[PDB]
């Protein structure tokens, strides 16, 4: 409990002294803390974005000369051809239709796109068409001395669908001046700015290389920074607008919080005729003429500009950098990984087998081999089933995974796995069974069911038993040396009773099966050959009583 | 430096070859894995999102035909009811209340909400009244030959408070038109389109399913699909909204950038009569009779249609994927950490004494003591309290990690830790102290303030001691393998002075040890019986000297 | 293939008892929890945060009684001094300059900022003057009967420059107040809200901490509260934004979705007399007079309120929680990266020689030596140069890394490796050359070219050979233990023909490696001295070959 909370569990790691591996395993460090790095800093991923919010002031400047037909010759002011901002967005009047003098009354629609009538059948009765804009009576009458419209109780005399002046009244409008002045805060960050601050000078005009800070705008030079044309929008009107990009760095150290000016048309150049093309609207200004109230109808073509403000402040947020540095703390284990996999790849026989031989420029690359080995343990799940056998005739162990349904474990074949090295250091020191290939081989004294477990032999062909080994007697049948490791095992060990016969003989046992397998791993499953198992049995013999053989240790 | 500068260090691991825990870990892999493409797929979290700037450009088409009371029958078109798009809003008129001819002068308030005067007591003199829009004089006037309202001087004949027409005069506005024009833009992915593009065909009109793309309105249509009654609503007036979303996917293998629109009443339906509601403004048209300025006030009730447009462009961003991938990479230790958890869990041994018996079924799951035990390596903290004491009665070893304050050793008491497996294939070679408990412990020549450490005898119990037994003299008191261990450690060792003496003592406590707790870092800090360490101590005694005893290796 | 996918590898790890690492762990682990919760909770990181979009409708309520010069006493009401809202602003005229009855015809520009002309060379002939908004006619006449100024076409009277009166008429204005309703929209959340609820009473006026929801505004209190003068700036007009900012919370559990309303001047105050201070615009009233076209000109000075709704709603999203939660998951390995470093640090033994004699108080760290060693497992790249010599003078090892070119290995004198611990529970059994220092080497057989691998001395001084020593017989030239070890690798080896010689010298050459390095990485690549080479070679004499000395294993 309480010591159970104070530990700490540290990984086991092999340090391999290569220059290859280190100098990969630094390069790829580098790599990464350099992508991570320009990431951050290209990014501003430390930084906490704000959008903007703005406030649009806008001021026109100038007077348009306009000569018309008597000849009337005037002038347009700002509040003649001005409408004031509203919302973020200023209105020039570049061209003018004007029907002065408008009664409510019957008159014929005008004659656009040949709106001809011959027949008072074409013309239909309570028809509202909002081209015409005004209620047909059914009747075709003469607009003038040739052609004829229909009849429509509208405002009249009626002009609708009368093309806009060409050229446009208020060409000189693209000699107007604009002014906007742009307030633009970030209240997360608590920062304010705008657009003009002191040192400007009004005289001044915008130039995206001269003069790229000054707020004021030519609006024939807006439209020619990018390629359109004043004099042609200025006849049917358009929408064009004026980006301004804050990309505001608040950091005291990085402060930089200017405007960036551009320009875009917003009106399709190719609107089709029936969607409207241009923009205009159309302007009453009602009063009574003698007992008859009228109107005079203005369609003011012009070109309406859009002030567009968009943009983000930066500043420095501790949580915004500890999430990215956090997101990016695994690409760090890259080089681990790679070089884990270089390892695990170049230690495969396969390569010794195949790809060496072609590839003779990849031999050193064996020592992999040994990292493998020094790297990783493998293990084998501990089951029942789970059964080891050595044959003196080959040279490595066999592994057994499967059930023996009745067939004898000298023939179940199990895979094959290589036999430990042995630790050189602490080795410094001084009618015979079917199945059977020695000679030596007795049936088993266990149940039918189980029988199998201990049909075995020593070896798969013939030839000379084991047991006949010098070794043998000495490792496994030597009372002495058995009776040390009891004494090793139990000092005080009674050296009395049939139990000392057990203890010798699962002693015996267990040293064959470390002799012939090493690993502990593998002789705890190992399985003895009934020739040696029987020699040990009768070196130690059992009084009155059943040998159990073979137990499963979990 | 330089060589350690070309080092890697790789973990070292077990690999187990288990069916289970080889499909848990694949399992929770393809989980982890499914998931997080999941997430990156349906929040295009691989995508930089940018927000849109936006131009709206409407354009209403509608005449109605008023008839009012002499008998008046007049038409309006879009000059007469419509106010042009400002910001991203338009008005549309669909009721109003006329005021004509007024004057700046005196009148009677009108009787609005039962505002009647029945003495000049209620009238104040000088209070503005922002309901009548007009100043009292403090006097209550007949507005008619019945009722009586408070006198005031305001544009007169005042009128305020009179209620909207019903039903509403330009009803005929639900058949009424709008055609929206929709720019969008993402600077930062230098990316704009419309709604509109070339195929489209004006004699469309919007719906929602035969007709999603047709940006062209009825405000009846409008209304209906949601679920509100133009008719109703055209009396006092209201506020509409049609959004439209763009969801933009920049991408060009999945490029989709449409509008989506949708209609939203925006102004409350139940707002309280004092909260002013619908929708209505007051517009004044000034003009001069005889001598006299009057102004004609039209109370315009209508809905104002606020065109909202919002949306999001995403582009592939390769820094946002990296930043996502990083995010998730962690989510993959997943399957090693439940993993561990398991074996950890299972490796307890309160498992089998009480889960076990009662679950039968959990039974298999006791090989996680094996995948533990070859897993971790427990350690100590090595420090001066640190002991280690081993009784040859008891199978067990005891830690003693507590200071000797004048108690014996022996009956201090520390806690238990189990003897490890000796390694079978190197063993496959051939008036007594009150305290003690054998007969052969001898009190302990060190100061008396430290003497507690070396009272310690071989047994908690009366029994015989471990010196007499055969293998203590062969290990420990045997001169000649003593002898062979300091060749093996120096093999031109000299086997003259004083030293040898002292050298064989300390190979036979190391000895005595390394045999009685296997291993070495509990036999470093092991504590030798007072017997075992006397009859050391005279097999090999030290001339004109006193014994040092155990010391701390740190 | 099968079985290899039925695989897990899990890491090998130590387990230490302490009391301070553990400590250390569990405190870091605490922290980074804490400070990982904390960010999460303070940013709402487990949200989906999105935009609003907002609808904003005002009504403005008061009268203004205005006094001016015969002496004409009016009111203004809505329609007289408000511009309805538009976009998100409205506008409030607060002082007005009306030039009545104007003409497009001749007249003297008005004398503004002393722009006197005392001859016609200062008035330019076609010159569009954008203040004067006019055209000058190059002449210079008499405005007044003292001072004159340049002609200009233009509408006339004109008045453009004179100043704005002082005080302003509709001061009054202060007294106004704004209904501002606000409905706001989170779309992809699907939540909508407003500014006003049922419950609010209409006699509230908005109050910071009295009433700070109620949304009717003063504008008085609007420019008092964020100290500005209502009084000075209604003389030219000015910006003021009322901000709304909607911190919403959409979660069930914490929902909060208020409004708190804020003021900001959007004005510069300070701006140049050039840029046009304040706010106003003009606006102009047409109308017939006799049979002449007039126009009333009024510059309207007053406050333009932009009304500036932000804010996000937050609304609980999976994807983001997981999304940080990976993105923070690496920093809990902050507390084994700090440990493992401590134990690496203070496993140094510079520590030991420098450190701690200076600072005794981080003496009891030295148990990290002890960690490292536990720990971490070295090991070198095996590579054909790579050679282990031991000298029985010397108590190391010597690595040799580098190739040898003609130079006897004795004198190549690589770096010092110490010379592992050996298990001593294994160990608990029973002419001469001039680079000679032993008088029994002998000259090396090999070609001349590889002559200098064997060129090794068991000793780098004079002194007695280590064949000399008891040891040596035993372990190496003992033909009994070398039989014995063939036996227990083969236990059915013959021992007939030439090839027993041949494996009892590889098994003494192994013999001594093990024996003077211990570790089988290092005896591996080990070189035995010419003496015990020759030694072991003429105890078991090759026949009829050429001894091929150490070959690389890889
Ligand atoms: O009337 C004319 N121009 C005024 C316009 N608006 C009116 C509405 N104002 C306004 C201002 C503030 C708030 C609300 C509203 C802004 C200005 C017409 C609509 O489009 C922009 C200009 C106009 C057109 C074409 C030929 N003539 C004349 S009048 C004239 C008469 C004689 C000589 C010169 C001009
Ligand atoms: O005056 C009337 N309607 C015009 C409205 N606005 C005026 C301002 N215009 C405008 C345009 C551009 C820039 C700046 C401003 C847009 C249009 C009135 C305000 O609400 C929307 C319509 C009106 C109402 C009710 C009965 N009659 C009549 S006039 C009439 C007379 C005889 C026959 C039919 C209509
Ligand atoms: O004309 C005057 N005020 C009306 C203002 N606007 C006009 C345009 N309307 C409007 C409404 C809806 C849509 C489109 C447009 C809103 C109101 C003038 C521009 O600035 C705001 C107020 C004005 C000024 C200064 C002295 N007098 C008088 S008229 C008057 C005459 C006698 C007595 C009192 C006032
Ligand atoms: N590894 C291994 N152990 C065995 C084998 N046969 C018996 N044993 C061990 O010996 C013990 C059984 O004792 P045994 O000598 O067969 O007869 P017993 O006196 O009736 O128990 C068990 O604990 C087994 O682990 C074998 O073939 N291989
Ligand atoms: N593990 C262990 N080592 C001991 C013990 N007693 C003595 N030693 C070792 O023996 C050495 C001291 O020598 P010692 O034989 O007691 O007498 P000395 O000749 O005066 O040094 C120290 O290095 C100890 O590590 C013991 O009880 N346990
Ligand atoms: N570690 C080590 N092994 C050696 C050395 N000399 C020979 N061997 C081993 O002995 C084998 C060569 O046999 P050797 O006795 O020299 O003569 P051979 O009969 O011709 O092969 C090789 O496999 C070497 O690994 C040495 O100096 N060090
Ligand atoms: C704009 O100004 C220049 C220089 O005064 C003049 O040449 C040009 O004609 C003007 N444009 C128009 C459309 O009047
Ligand atoms: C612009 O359009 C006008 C037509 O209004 C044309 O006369 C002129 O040549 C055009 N200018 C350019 C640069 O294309
Ligand atoms: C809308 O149009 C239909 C068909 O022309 C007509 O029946 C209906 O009366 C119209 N609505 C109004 C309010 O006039
Ligand atoms: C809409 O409201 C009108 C009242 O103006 C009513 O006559 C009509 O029945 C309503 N329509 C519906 C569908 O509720
Ligand atoms: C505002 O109202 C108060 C109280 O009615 C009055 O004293 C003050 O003069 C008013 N302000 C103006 C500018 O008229
Ligand atoms: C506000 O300005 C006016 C000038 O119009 C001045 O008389 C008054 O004292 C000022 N008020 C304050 C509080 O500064
Ligand atoms: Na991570
Ligand atoms: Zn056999
Ligand atoms: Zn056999
Ligand atoms: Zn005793
Ligand atoms: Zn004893
Ligand atoms: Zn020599
Ligand atoms: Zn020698």
């Amino acid at each position: 409990s309480w010591n159970d909370v104070f530990q700490y569990e540290t990984n086991k790691v092999t340090r391999i002294q290569s220059v290859n591996y280190g100098t990969i395993k630094w390069i790829l460090h580098m790599t990464v803390f350099s992508y991570v790095s320009f990431a951050l800093m290209s990014d501003k991923l430390y930084q906490r974005k704000e959008p903007l919010i703005s406030s649009v002031h806008t001021k026109v400047k100038g007077v348009a000369e306009v000569t018309e037909n008597k000849l009337v010759h005037g002038i347009f002011d700002t509040a003649d051809y001005t409408l004031p901002l509203q919302g973020n967005s200023f209105f020039v009047m570049t061209n003018y239709l004007k029907s002065e003098g408008q009664e409510q009354k019957l008159c014929p629609e005008y004659p656009s796109r040949g709106k001809q009538c011959h027949s008072d059948q074409g013309c239909i009765k309570g028809w509202m068409d909002p081209q015409s804009k005004g209620i047909q009576t059914g009747r075709c009458i003469p607009y003038d001395q040739k052609r004829k419209t229909c009849e429509i109780f509208a405002w009249c005399p009626a002009e609708e669908g009368k093309e806009a002046p060409r050229p446009a009244l208020l060409r000189s409008a693209e000699n107007f001046t604009v002014l906007i002045k742009n307030n633009i805060d970030f209240p997360g960050h608590n920062y304010t700015t705008r657009n003009i601050l002191p040192g400007m000078n009004i005289s001044c005009t915008f130039h995206k290389t001269w003069n790229p800070q000054c707020p004021i705008f030519r609006l024939g030079d807006i439209f020619q920074e990018i390629g359109e044309n004043f004099t042609e929008v200025a006849v049917q009107g358009g929408i064009m607008g004026i980006e301004i990009y804050w990309d505001c760095n608040l950091d005291s150290w990085s402060h930089r919080c200017q405007p960036k000016y551009s320009f875009r048309r917003l009106d399709d150049k190719y609107t089709n005729e029936s969607l409207f093309p241009g923009y205009n609207f159309r302007y009453a200004k009602y009063y009574k003429e003698n007992g008859m109230e009228k109107r005079t109808l203005i369609k003011a073509f012009g070109v309406r500009f859009d002030i567009l403000v968009f943009g983000t402040g930066g500043k420095f947020d501790i949580i915004q950098l500890v999430v990215y540095i956090g997101s990016t703390l695994s690409y760090f284990g890259l080089a681990t990984v790679c070089i884990d996999l270089i390892i695990n790849t170049y230690a495969s026989t396969c390569c010794r087998s195949r790809v060496y031989p072609s590839c003779k420029c990849c031999e050193p690359c064996a020592v992999n081999e040994y990292y493998y080995r020094k790297k990783c343990e493998p293990i084998v799940e501990p089951k029942p089933t789970l059964k080891y056998v050595s044959f003196v005739d080959e040279p490595h162990i066999w592994m057994v995974d499967q059930q023996l349904l009745g067939k004898s474990l000298q023939d179940v074949k199990g895979q094959e796995v290589p036999r430990p090295q042995t630790d050189f250091l602490e080795l410094s020191r001084l009618d015979s069974p079917d199945w059977c290939q020695c000679g030596n081989c007795l049936p088993s004294q266990l149940p039918e069911n189980r029988r199998a477990l201990e049909e075995l032999c020593c070896r798969r062909k013939p030839g000379q038993c084991i047991t006949t080994s010098e070794l043998f007697s000495k490792i496994v049948l030597s009372r002495e040396a058995l009776q040390l490791l009891l004494l090793y095992q139990e000092p005080l060990l009674a050296l009395e009773g049939e139990a000392i016969n057990s203890k010798l003989r699962h002693c015996a046992y267990r040293s064959y099966a470390t002799w012939r397998f090493v690993s502990q791993d593998m002789a705890d499953f190992a399985i003895l050959p009934s020739c040696c198992r029987w020699k040990i049995r009768k070196e130690f013999p059992k009084t009155q009583g059943q040998y159990s053989g073979f137990k499963y240790p979990y």
